[PDB]
């Protein structure tokens, strides 16, 4: 089974009423069982349709997807999308991760994970979750260690601990600096294993960072990761594209694994 995080660069309309990059979107897109899709700037969630009908172009139900309403402190707010294969998966339910009091400029989260959960026929793990993070690239370290927290949580909600967290965590260059890992709960535990490694390049650009992570945590998802299958997916390489081109599609590549 194979799973990725997304973030396309300010998704919505604009990408969505061009096709020729449509067409690159749906390619990305459909080679996953589920993809998060992040910076979806969609009010009326009218690109999300549009989406949805191109990925199920010669097909009703190829895809289907959950999505979260707007999130954000201000101006642009994002949602988290969640596009799915429901032959191959089951989206269960979702819930958004509370992360303290917002009218106090107080909460943990610019972008609070909208958790799914998922159930899964074809895997060694038949239940897991998956809570994405968009981190604000400013407070990056405070965000990625507060998800250690939003773990705990799920197994409050769902006694599940086979979750997988992933997304643009702005995990590296000067967002998150080497010497500040040590600060961050969710990699000083042992609780969970990073996949995609410091090295990883995942930007469209030229820049050489390791921003987009994917973390699993719990023993039948653990088992279940193919390990080394946790890879950036370099589109621009992969379908010969120009610089133009792939940086138009996004800043970012997907970060892609495999379960078992
Ligand atoms: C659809 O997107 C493509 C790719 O970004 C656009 O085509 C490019 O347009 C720019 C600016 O005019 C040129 O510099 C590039 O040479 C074009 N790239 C390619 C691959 O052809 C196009 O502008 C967009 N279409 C519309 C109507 O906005
Ligand atoms: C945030 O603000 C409120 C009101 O000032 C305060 O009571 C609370 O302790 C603060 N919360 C945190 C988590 O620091
Ligand atoms: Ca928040
Ligand atoms: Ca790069
Ligand atoms: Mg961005």
């Amino acid at each position: 089974l194979k799973i990725a995080a997304f973030n396309i660069q300010t998704f919505g309309e604009t990408k969505m009423s061009n096709a020729t990059l449509v067409s690159y979107i749906v390619q990305i897109l459909s080679r996953y069982d589920i993809a998060l899709v992040q910076e979806v700037r969609d009010s009326h969630l009218t690109a999300v349709g549009k989406l949805l009908d191109n990925l199920n172009q010669d097909a009703p139900d190829t895809y289907h997807y959950v999505v979260s309403e707007p999130l954000g402190r201000n101006s642009y707010k994002e949602r988290y999308l969640f596009v799915y294969r429901p032959d191959q998966v089951s989206a269960v339910d979702s819930y958004y991760y509370d992360d303290g009091c917002e009218p106090c400029g107080n909460d943990t989260f610019n972008r609070e994970p909208a958790i799914v959960r998922f159930f899964s026929r074809f895997t060694e793990v038949r239940e897991f979750a998956i809570v994405p993070l968009h981190a604000a690239p400013g407070d990056a370290v405070a965000e990625i260690d507060a998800l250690y927290d939003v773990y705990l949580d799920v197994q409050e909600k769902w006694g599940l601990e086979d979750v997988m967290l992933m997304g643009d965590f702005n995990a590296g260059c000067s967002y998150v600096r080497p010497s500040q890992w040590s600060s961050i709960r969710l990699w000083t535990s042992p609780t969970f294993q990073w996949l995609i490694p410091d090295s990883a390049d995942t930007t469209a650009t030229p820049t050489h960072c390791a921003y987009d992570r994917i973390v699993v945590a719990g023993m039948l998802l653990r088992g279940a990761v193919v390990p080394d299958s946790a890879l950036p997916f370099n589109f621009q390489a992969a379908y010969g594209l120009s610089d133009q081109l792939a940086q138009a599609i996004s800043d970012h590549y997907p970060v892609e694994v495999m379960l078992k």
